[PDB]
């Protein structure tokens, strides 16, 4: 709901479809199909009159967008998905476990 | 910030260093090291004198910790690791160079 600092005179552009990106790690590779939904989908930017090259522009939209993109606040269930429901349920398990000796072991 | 229903007579437990769990696949096995800080290191649990095998302790225990922690509010910056960082700020660019031949299509 907050708002990055110094994001006057930028504009949101309209969504866009996420663009499909492939890794050379697997792991990479799989992770982005996985999360790629916890990015954003539009980016801020600046009037094209002020640019004299593409690169300055991207510069520009790059860093903001990831910056506020960061300060948005969320509830950590939106931010989780199956994989993280799955190593949740298998960790709070184990500590849930823990959690019943240690009320034993003091018990009463 | 916020409370998830039915959580009164329940109490929190004292943290407890978050279990090193491994996995078959490569891949569970490395997010899971990379993004098990994302997780609760503590539990929600009823008092001892109200169970009678550990089982129903642990079942109570597993499911309202992990609702809680899915409810708990953040920004999305504390919730995104490393890779998360370096995915973005790859799905960023092509999105900022997306934007950028929008403007310079419809340019003015
Ligand atoms: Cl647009
Ligand atoms: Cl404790």
């Amino acid at each position: 709901g907050a708002v990055v600092g110094g994001l006057g005179g930028y504009m949101l552009g309209s969504a866009m479809s996420r663009p499909i990106i492939h890794f050379g790690s697997d792991y990479e590779d799989r992770y982005y199909r996985e999360n790629m939904h916890r990015y954003p989908n539009q980016v801020y930017y600046r009037p094209m009159d002020e640019y004299s090259n593409q690169n300055n522009f991207v510069h520009d939209c790059v860093n903001i967008t990831i910056k506020q993109h960061t300060v948005t606040t969320t509830t950590k269930g939106e931010n989780f998905t199956e994989t993280d429901v799955k190593m949740m349920e298998r960790v709070v398990e184990q500590m849930c476990i823990t959690q019943y000796e240690r009320e034993s072991q003091a018990y009463y």
